[PDB]
């Protein structure tokens, strides 16, 4: 359990540093199963498009901008009333919404015997209850959600059964077609801003620095390295008798300054979108180091006259819009916005430190004296391990399980001569390096010379899995004295000749570790002769 | 400018304690016009949801969950795999997507003459150029936002000439009607999850936490005061082999725990969605104390086998999917989340404060010297306000610019005897509480006595603009005296009364705060005997 | 074992509603040592004054100022500089650092003696290894740290001996007396803005809005309620040519806003301290709603120019200083900071919740065979509690061990007559309210009528541990037929007559809670007659 603070204060002041020493001894190593590599740290991992849209409602926050929600959903009109006539092509690029229509049907007769044959017992009553059910749901008093619920209580049937009456009786269901509306979503911020803000400005007392950072959506030809069907733009208005593009510049240097960069570039937007003022409308380019390439990181400019007038807007607005996941790209050097935004259906591969710690130790003993056992067993033959052959070492123990007590004596020995007890590799450890696992030798005696400069650098640069060849093995052998305890054993031999596989030392790998290393067609080499071999006795 | 180091520390080691209290006017005070509380504090405001999105991020976080993002655009099928059968009803909530299609059209030869008759000069080659251009546009490879631009680079014209060419010669554009699609937006976040996990799964060591916060759509038969058509989702999944509906327990439990809420409740969620396990969909209800009623902020559930099946994966998953406007009406005390989401659509009422400080001094002198001349002659009458009559108070002063000396003869003055100098309310400070403006004089005295209580509770309540009558009403006299030094005027007299209006001593107010006043039917009682007679000669 | 895609989706497809009504049982439940409630959340908790300081960071810089890290350790000479003669008074609160010198110690013979008898072999050569490190170390060349180290090194020996040897030869390291400097630790921020501010304004284009968070220390009396020896100052200085107080006020506003509060006052400090200009030190309060009292938060004021000419700053500064730790205790509404800062040494009660997790079943089948023959068994006398005596209820099953069968017959009985097989308080479930333990019945016949108000309310209000009597029970039950295979025994009765205690039906609860529930003087009301009799026969 945990230890005696009486006797450890009593050893202490007897002698403090022998008690210092000693006294390591009541702190417990963890158990084989849970020791570094093999403990892994667990924390939550951010996504880096979303801290970077919260970095950025930060980097507008310290400039005094207010952050607001903008419609989601406008009218096409909107959409005529900000680009004047080019909205005719550029309403290409918006979603249109569209929906389903409610279904007319009826009841009876042919469907009250689909009903009936169902298993359902339905009274006149009961047939009433759901025709007006279907009423409701025609006239758009029940929602979709709700239909097999309310099908199920008006025939007192499961809820299951609901549903079995609905797809069988009313199939018809299925043959509903979405039907348009002239309902859009906003393929940029702007499309909500002057919503925002002709409703808005009376109301509040100028200048207004506002921004929001939220999602918008484009109809595009395909996606691209750098383009979404939805994407996130950091966009803000500023709002003020005096507001120039100039203020666009202040803003997009601003926002760059805050996250490091200090060299971005502007250059002119051939489109000269017609919800821009003439000549305002300015592309902003930031530096993409992996890509060698400047990117287009946000778009500015000065809102039109006119549209500002088919809003009840006098005063010239400023309109920034930065495209979240550009910059984050920039940031965290991905060079494809669908593999950042969606790592999830791209490919996951495991560090030299994953793999090194999906290596696990097969058979462990379960009972606390065995596997302390265990261990002392190994110290034992790590100190035997040059004794002179012919050799051997004895460790009689006695084990009280209760009522019985059972006297193992565990032998290990080497009888032919010329020979040390253990072998060369019993104390090589396993490495993960490259991809690869190799059991590596402690020094390189009498290693093939073309290996060793590829051992010597997974040794060096690879990730230990603090596993020796030693370890495993024993481990092996007293879970095997348990083992034979509990089947009326009471002898056995256990031998470990030549080491040839991660098995033969009584470890395994994570199935997906394997996965990825066939896949990666790397090696697996864990071998050497480690010619141990012992006896067990149980009286 | 700044002030003498030198002579400071001078004048303090001769005599340290006259030098620290008279080395007090070495520090100006502000110009009236930027004085507290007009002068107000600018800072970011964030919005209440989107403080809550990242409230709850870090939630999520700091539980072990991993950041995702999941396709926000699913085909109708999706659902009808997640869903069964049931997803010919459930579609009916869920938003289909729709789209304009490319417009077929031709050049010549009655659009030849529209474009000739425009002014443009157009070649056989400029013909071909814009005949190529409608071309790509048909075979969608020009993009909305580029066409006008292209156009205009045909028949090289002007960028508006490309729209007007556009709108006139091709409007058969506007007839383009959106056709729908089997693309929907998704309804909530399992529509993503259950792609995501399909393809993640496999990859990943389990068990996996994962979570997302972002948006989902509904189509609703109304927004509610708890139902908009577009929402937050804070959704997240546990996926592994022992995962049972305990673990949306603790996921809801460690969520709302994380804010504040020591209770909660569970409840059964009578619709049994059947992408749900039978008898696990769960709702979770918080409370809200605005509204005195308990209110649903979360919902959760275990996939049922059958849909996770049809996305090979083998293992049960819990989902747990809590509504971000919910959660932040409860903590912000909305009752509406429609005024809480978009509060741009509803009003901005003004503060005591935010009136007090939009009571602003109309004429203040503009040169230095005048200005501070101005300080001292208030100063000047409030020492002699008592002064018995007949009274006068004379101030000479001579005023350099650059060659020319002029010298103001200001004299302030009271002829008829049994009074004073200048009256009871000269000292009156406006106040400005509950909507109101009240100009209050320091002591009742003389006060009707209906007026006193109210007045003194303005007084103790309310916020104070710091100016007194005697300050706008001089500012004003000097204003003048610069007035008449520009206007080529030696003499004049300039006399308040009995103050009945704001205007009386010299301020206005903003308008925005006046039409609120207005509308909030307040008054604005500005009023007092303050009988100021001066004279002022420029010699 | 998880559950096969193929099977689930043929039977599926068959007829999808009993598919999905039948699949729940692929779905399996979890452990009822992890079922809710003893499944509890777990995730990172901040403290309240550092999440204090971090909102008061991003308060600051979202208006727009700069921040910056002052010297914490300041000169006495400093604060006279600041504070004039005042210092001399004023430096009381200040803490003083001072420090040990270094020993002067030689080795000779009578040492040398000493480092022998510990068993220590020292040659000349050690001997003069040591005298240098014992010199080095009056030299200021070696650490504290690394003296241990570096005797150890000196003499080659253990670590633990080099320390022997520090403690047992040169005791006299002991009699170090510390000796004071006149260096202080910085009572407020101030003393440090000066120093930085003299250094900075010639660097820099002025207007400056600097800040800092960080700790400050003061020489209190005592601590108090709303006093520590060491606190944090959330300050901030504003440098320009024209500002005032009214900068202040700006600040102090802009701080207490963003935290939510409307409502402030200002008040004259009646120190007067000299490092402020006169009549320009003011104290900033707010409303302590649980105190039911008006705090202060913060302080400001203007530099007094004697202070700023002495550190050569020729230009007006502004400085707030708000208390972190009252802000906090508004905020979170403490009433003592000493409790609020380190509640470490104070109490943390259980909740109701905290309780209920708190409560576990003892003993329980550890092989899954058995645990689901438990949960099978339970249902089965839970659908058969109201048979009419006499009774039985059979049970026969083979289980298999490798080779072997052994067939179980647990046969659950009542031979009495006039009675039930389970009796009425069976399906009784453990409740906790109110710090009270309660298990309580479904339903309230034949309970004492005295009691069953107060059960009904801890059955509304309290939280349960979702375990009836009849779960622990059986779990019992199961438990001993597994010692029973394992012990070598064939038959035996099991009972349980009337319950009396948490022991009775096979639950415990955590010491930590029982601790509590004692010295809270609270009840554990377990009680219920629950006659369940059975057989066990092992063939
Ligand atoms: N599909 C998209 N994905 C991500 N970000 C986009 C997308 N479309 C536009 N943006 C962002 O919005 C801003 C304005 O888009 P704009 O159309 O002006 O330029 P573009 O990159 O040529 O786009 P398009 O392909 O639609 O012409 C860009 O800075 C970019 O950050
Ligand atoms: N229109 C909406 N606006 C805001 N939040 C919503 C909306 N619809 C659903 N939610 C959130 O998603 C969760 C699940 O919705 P669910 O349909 O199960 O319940 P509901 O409130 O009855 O919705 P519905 O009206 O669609 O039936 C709820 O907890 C709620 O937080
Ligand atoms: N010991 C302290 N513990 C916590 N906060 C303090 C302490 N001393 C001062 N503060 C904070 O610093 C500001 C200035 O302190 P000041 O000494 O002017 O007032 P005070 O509360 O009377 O302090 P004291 O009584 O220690 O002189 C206060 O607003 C308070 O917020």
């Amino acid at each position: 359990m945990r230890f005696d603070i009486k006797k450890v204060l009593e050893l202490a002041e007897k002698d403090f540093e022998t008690a210092w020493r000693e006294t390591r001894a009541l702190i417990k190593d963890k158990h084989i199963d849970n020791k570094y590599p093999r403990l892994k740290p667990v924390y939550g991992k951010p996504h880096p498009v979303m801290e970077t849209i919260e970095r950025l409602r930060q980097a507008y926050l310290r400039m005094g901008f207010e952050e607001m929600i903008n419609p989601v959903i406008v009218d096409e009109m909107e959409i005529y009333k900000q680009f004047g006539p080019e909205a005719m092509a550029v309403l290409d690029r918006c979603f249109y919404l569209a929906g389903l229509p409610r279904p007319d049907v009826g009841l009876g007769n042919e469907k009250v015997e689909i009903i009936k044959n169902l298993g359902i017992d339905i009274d006149e009553e009961k047939k009433e209850r759901l025709r007006e059910v279907l009423h409701l749901y025609k006239k758009g008093a029940i929602d979709g959600d709700d239909l097999v619920f309310e099908i199920a209580k008006a025939l007192n049937v499961s809820n299951e059964m609901g549903l079995k009456v609905l797809e069988t009786a009313f199939p018809e269901f299925k043959d509903l077609k979405p039907e348009s509306t002239t309902l859009t979503l906003r393929s940029h911020m702007t499309s909500g801003w002057f919503i925002t803000l002709s409703s808005l400005i009376k109301k509040r007392k100028l200048p207004l620095k506002l921004f929001s950072i939220d999602r918008c959506f484009r109809r595009e030809q395909r996606e691209d390295r750098s383009h979404l069907m939805s994407y996130h733009s950091a966009s803000c208005v500023v709002v003020g008798e005096d507001v120039s593009v100039d203020d666009g510049k202040v803003v997009a240097e601003g926002l760059l300054a805050q996250f490091g960069f200090t060299k971005f570039k502007f250059k002119p937007d051939e489109k000269k979108s017609k919800y821009y003022t003439p000549e305002t409308q300015t592309e902003v380019y930031a530096y993409h180091p992996k890509l060698g390439e400047w990117i287009e990181v946000a778009t500015f400019g000065v809102y039109s006259p006119i549209a500002l007038a088919k809003y009840n807007i006098d005063v010239p607005v400023m309109n920034l819009g930065l495209g979240v996941e550009r910059l984050a790209m920039i940031i965290y050097g991905y060079e494809d916005v669908r593999a950042m935004v969606y790592p999830q259906f791209y490919e996951y591969r495991l560090s030299d430190r994953d793999i090194a710690g999906m290596i696990r130790v097969d058979k462990v003993p379960i009972l606390d004296e065995f596997y302390n056992f265990a261990n002392e067993l190994i110290d034992i033959c790590i100190a035997n391990k040059d004794k002179e052959s012919p050799c051997s070492v004895e460790v009689k123990r006695e084990f009280n399980f209760n009522g019985e007590r059972r006297v193992i004596k565990v032998e290990i020995f080497e009888n032919e001569p010329n020979k040390k007890l253990l072998g060369p590799s019993v104390l090589n450890e396993v490495y993960v390096y490259d991809g690869n696992i190799y059991g590596i030798p402690p020094t390189f005696e009498g290693v093939k010379e073309q290996y060793i400069p590829i051992l010597k650098k997974a040794k060096e640069e690879g990730v230990s899995t603090n596993i020796r060849y030693i370890d495993g093995i024993i481990y092996k052998l007293v879970a095997k004295i348990e083992e034979a305890l509990v089947s009326n054993v009471d002898e056995f031999k256990f031998r470990v000749p030549i080491v040839r596989s991660l098995s033969d030392i009584n470890l395994k790998i994570d199935e997906l570790a394997l996965k990825q290393i066939m896949g990666e067609n790397k090696v697996i080499d864990v071998r050497g002769p480690v010619f141990l071999n012992a006896k067990v006795e149980i009286k």
